[PDB]
């Protein structure tokens, strides 16, 4: 984290993991979208010519005021696709927060795992415990037709029950409720 006392203002940083296409940078675009143009910095994303995010995502909120602190949440959001792991394990430089965009859609189940295990890793590597690290899961693209079921993803994923959300990202349903979540986990007076 970190803290300004002469400043009185909060810095907290959540990651977005997940595999390709998963829905990382539709879930903090959707999150800019319906932002007050007056708590919201400006969405950067550094992206290639197809869309797909090639650094990272960025998204500051000045959201609200603590016990009179200011608080600043950094959203970032990984490139996901496995061959820019080089970058994607620089994203969790100081951490504080994980949100994992699952894919809910059948083929990419496989992906999924593997985008979770190289999470696990790659935050060992950086000096972190998943299990220590306050974290949430998405389901997203509950919206397709042969979704996999909720309970037979979290057997595969949340095999230790940490809170997770149901969404479809480009409509926004369970973004901004999985942002809250996050947050709550992450102010932590531990
Ligand atoms: N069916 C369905 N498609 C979705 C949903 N959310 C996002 N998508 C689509 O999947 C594609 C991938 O979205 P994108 O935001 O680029 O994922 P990403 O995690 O940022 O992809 P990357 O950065 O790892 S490469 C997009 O075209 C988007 O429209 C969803 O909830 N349901
Ligand atoms: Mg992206």
């Amino acid at each position: 984290s970190f803290i300004n006392y002469s400043s009185r203002e909060i810095n907290c940083k959540i990651v977005y993991y997940g595999p390709g296409l998963c829905g990382k940078t539709t879930n903090l675009q959707y999150i800019y979208n319906k932002t007050a143009a007056e708590t919201k910095g400006k969405l950067i994303s550094l992206s290639t010519e197809t869309d797909r995010t090639l650094f990272f995502d960025f998204l500051p909120l000045s959201l609200g005021e603590i016990r009179g602190f200011k608080t600043r949440f950094h959203l970032y959001t990984v490139p996901g696709q496995v061959f820019y792991d080089a970058s994607r394990k620089l994203i969790l430089k100081g951490v504080d927060g994980v949100v994992f965009v699952a894919d809910s859609q059948i083929e990419r189940m496989e992906a999924n795992m593997e985008s979770l295990e190289n999470l696990r890793i790659n935050l060992a590597e950086q000096g972190y415990d998943l299990n220590k690290i306050p974290y949430v899961i998405q389901y997203n693209k509950r919206d397709l037709p042969n979704a996999v079921t909720v309970e037979e993803m979290r057997k595969a994923l949340n095999h230790r029950n940490i809170p997770e959300y149901q969404a479809v990202a480009p409509t926004g349903v369970g973004v901004f409720d999985t942002l809250k979540a996050v947050a709550k986990l992450v102010l932590t007076e531990l």
